[PDB]
């Protein structure tokens, strides 16, 4: 086992994605940020300088479980009090399971500015994959806006809200266009770019050389948008999910949701004369953003020539059955951890956006999340009960309640109450989602749990009930850290609060969580060791801590 | 018989007809134009005078038949010379029969930026119209584009092609709203619109008195968009179609393409204590525009009280079967006319989207029309016989061809030729629809006729057949003026060569006719009397008519 030890400075810096100038949280002058590569078993030292004037800044380790560090976990007001501008924090943790992960801002609307890249870990030395391959090839998804991060903030909290709306561009491994498209020749309406290759919105090429087979690897850290993937006349064999191994199957196309990761296989087995298209397009919203699109380079084909076929038309935006067909399909692979059969507790969350005060918020069981200034674990590892709500937050809704029908917004509030679970727990958590404010609208949202996988024991329409139990997964359920609520629907996830620390669990939607949308888990805080003086140097836990008396 | 005489001048002028200033054409210094109203077989003068400062200008009196004046139907190099910068002409001709009317620019693309109005033509003094109705309302739909129209002129003419997209905003009576919508209420995702209903984009609301009926003329004047009309809670009936009557039926909204004109009449039956919406919505096209949006207010209620529905969501933009089964039910009204049984000239005009040397061209039979510097009807008045091609354009395709597929552009030519008729002919014109230069795509096209109303024989589905005669409608086809061509179909037009002049028959979208498809028809030109000198002033027609001789 190796330490992997990095040392980076988050900075701005001016930098054009989509060849138009705005400025990004560059990480040592990089945009998007260094990959960290490890193998399972290794530890992981990030020192990490603030360089940002003002700002505070975290990067969160989507994926990795920070078991024993939870203090690591990089989530502002839960693991840790944000770092100051000019102060330097260690992130020490350890890599446990190969898979594709990556890293992201986790304070304010960060990641939207660009704080985030790649963290993959392969297999303990000397072991190997489960499946071969010859070449492996990386892709990170996110989205692009224009607008700046501090104005989109700043509108979705003011009345009425301002939404940020659909993306101006989708970016792959930080690459995109605007206003043109490098598919113009298949449709005269379509503006050509004009670009040589070495700008810094020029695709990114996947070059491959036939007849071999290639891991694909594709994360999504999109602040909105759901995607669907496919490369025109090849197959995909899905093998991983969330750093998780499944059970193998192909398909032609890829959903992908904001805060899952994949590893797809695919073969050069086809006409070696030409290149294909790699469109990424945008699904379950109505599209107003072009796809994001590169080539499959066959080598040695030039690069300029291009496709026969234009790019493989997106599915349908609105075709949830569609979608549902492909979720549906994913099961842990053949010899994986099977749940335990019984649950210790089971919680219930309806989904929905409300209005409290003139306010647009998303709630959950009528509470939307305000974070304390205090960092939830100093304030619960030194016994601060007036941090926060002690008060426990609701583990059912009314069953009364109309998910069909508008919120009345009659008892919705804002809180900060935390779940707590007793070590050792197994947690079963009922995802219920409902109608919006607009009439006849409910939406898919991602919901992602830090510090623990969860089985994703089953989906359904409507509203849960007790004739639904039978229909659960309990043989073959895979092992995610994010999962999908459809419109209407319901979702049941299963889990063993093994983890001393205090986790977040929201809608990994950026907007949405800035929103209110998300919950906070603990468990087991009396077994957490020493937090790290910088972590606990805010909020209540400074103020204790801090002896300066006075008139001693 | 009363002689209605204007007098005008054109000029540009700044104004913001969605709250965004840019440079608008109005006449006598508004936008949109005078409305025109007079009685049937009264004479109109207008004259006319171009306070542009380098650009000629001419008028087109949309439906008007110019029986006896051909010289006054202002469609420069046809009918005739452009009007230049100080000069005055006089446009004089009678108004035959009543119905909802419009007039437009007809040179370059003058008709976006703003040159157009209503012409309205009641009853013969005394006389009165076959049903009743308490009042009237007039609506006059356009669409407005953010970028300057000579800037788009230059994009569609340069190689490569750049398409002016679809436009930002739907105009109602010369006003409609762009980043905000007055139906913000419903969507939190919407912007509210800051107007207190004195501004130059405020809605023109509708008043209406509870139990009272009322005509709604509506005529399209779009340089693009087909829109779809509809009213909340209130169903329409139809009476009458591009100045002629129609058999009267019920429906819950119409399909409105450009260059026709319709009146509906409602009744205000529904419940008096609210205000109900009107929404324009797109179709025929993927949206990408607003719906244009005002109020059917009851009066005396407040026009700030919203209705309590949103506004009615447009049918999907490509149900082309919803689409023809609104279309396919306009039949005459009992006691019309009635074709001619039996014609005397049939001619096939396939309607193509080509690359004529690196150019994005629309042909017909394979000929762009590019119009001559010498009027037509002046050139062949005089017999120049050099002025423009003497040969016959083609009158069928080959039928080999598929419309399926892309065409091939082999044969594809630009050309000016014109097809002569024989003074009381009845001429068939089958219109042949077919795929784009995108592979499967073919669109909506409104074809137009000038000088002529023509009798809707029929429509079809795939390429026209000589098997496919027993589906004509000859015991009711309407009389209209505009007529579309759905994708991948034909339609059939039967009218009589009747009317002495040179009359354009073209696509009525403005950048199609700006690319070439429209077709020229002369007949009975040596029946013409005297044209205006103005008319005939520049091109051919002048070199051969100002002696002007040498040594002398
Ligand atoms: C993190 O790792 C560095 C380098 O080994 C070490 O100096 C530092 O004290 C560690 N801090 C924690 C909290 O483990
Ligand atoms: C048009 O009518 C006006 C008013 O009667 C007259 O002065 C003018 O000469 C007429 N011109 C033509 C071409 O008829
Ligand atoms: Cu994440
Ligand atoms: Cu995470
Ligand atoms: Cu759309
Ligand atoms: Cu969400
Ligand atoms: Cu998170
Ligand atoms: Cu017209
Ligand atoms: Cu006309
Ligand atoms: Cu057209
Ligand atoms: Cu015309
Ligand atoms: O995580
Ligand atoms: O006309």
């Amino acid at each position: 086992s190796q330490i992997r030890h990095y040392k980076w400075e988050v900075e701005y810096m001016f930098w054009a994605p989509n060849c138009n100038e705005n400025i990004v949280m560059g990480i040592n002058g990089q945009f998007p940020g260094p990959t960290i590569r490890a193998n399972a078993g290794d530890s992981v030292v990030v020192e990490l300088t603030n360089k940002l004037h003002t700002e505070g800044v975290v990067i969160h380790w989507h994926g990795i479980l920070q078991r024993g560090t939870p203090w690591a976990d990089g989530t502002a007001s839960i693991s840790q009090c944000a770092i100051n501008p000019g102060e330097t924090f260690f992130y020490n943790f350890t890599v446990d399971n190969p898979g594709t992960f990556f890293y992201h801002g986790h304070l304010g609307m960060q990641r939207s500015a660009g704080l985030y890249g790649s963290l993959i870990v392969d297999p303990p030395q000397g072991k190997k994959e489960p499946f071969h391959y010859d070449g492996e090839i990386n892709l990170l998804l996110s989205d692009w806006w224009h607008q700046s991060i501090h104005k989109q903030e700043v509108g979705l909290s003011s009345k009425p809200i301002r939404w940020i709306g659909e993306p101006q561009t989708i970016l792959l491994n930080g690459r995109g266009q605007f206003d043109c498209s490098i598919a113009a020749k298949y449709d005269s309406n379509l503006e050509p770019c004009k670009l040589k290759g070495s700008e810094s919105c020029a695709p990114y090429i996947f070059h491959v050389s036939p007849k071999k087979t290639y891991r694909i690897r594709i994360a999504s850290t999109t602040a909105l948008a759901a995607l669907n993937f496919a490369i025109g006349n090849h197959q995909l064999l899905v093998v991983e999910a969330d750093g998780n191994y499944v059970q193998p199957f192909y398909t032609s196309d890829i959903d992908i949701y904001s805060g899952e990761s994949y590893s797809v296989l695919i073969t050069t087995d086809q006409n070696p004369s030409e290149n294909y298209w790699v469109s990424v397009g945008t699904r379950a919203r109505h599209p107003n953003t072009p796809p994001g699109l590169t080539l499959l380079n066959y080598l040695p084909n030039s690069v300029s020539k291009l496709p026969t076929s234009p790019p493989p038309q997106t599915p349908a935006w609105d075709d949830f059955d569609r979608s549902k067909n492909f979720t549906y399909r994913i099961t842990a692979a053949m010899g994986s951890p099977k749940p335990p059969v019984k649950f210790n507790r089971r919680i219930f969350l309806l989904n929905t956006q409300n209005v409290i005060n003139g306010y647009v918020k998303w709630a959950i069981n009528d509470v939307s999340l305000a974070l304390p200034p205090t960092p939830y674990l100093g304030a619960m590892k030194y016994n601060l009960l007036h941090a926060f709500d002690q008060n426990p937050p609701p583990e059912v809704f009314p069953e009364d309640y109309d998910i069909d029908t508008p919120p009345t917004n009659e008892k919705t509030r804002i809180g900060n109450g935390v779940y707590q679970f007793k070590i050792g727990e197994v947690v079963d958590v009922i995802l219920q989602n409902a109608n919006m404010m607009k009439e006849n609208l409910s939406e898919t949202h991602p919901w992602h749990l830090h510090g623990h996988d969860f089985w994703v024991l089953g989906y359904g329409d409507g509203k849960f009930s007790a004739e639904e139990e039978s229909s659960l997964n309990l043989k073959n359920p895979p092992l995610r850290n994010t999962v999908v609520i459809f419109p209407y629907g319901w979702t049941a996830i299963r889990f063993v609060a093994d983890n001393p620390g205090v986790w977040a669990f929201h809608c990994h939607i950026e907007p949405h969580l800035h929103m209110g949308m998300g919950v906070v888990f603990a468990e087991g805080v009396e077994k957490v060791g020493r937090i790290p003086t910088k972590a606990l140097a805010c909020g209540g836990t400074a103020k204790s801590l801090i002896n300066n008396p006075k008139n001693p």
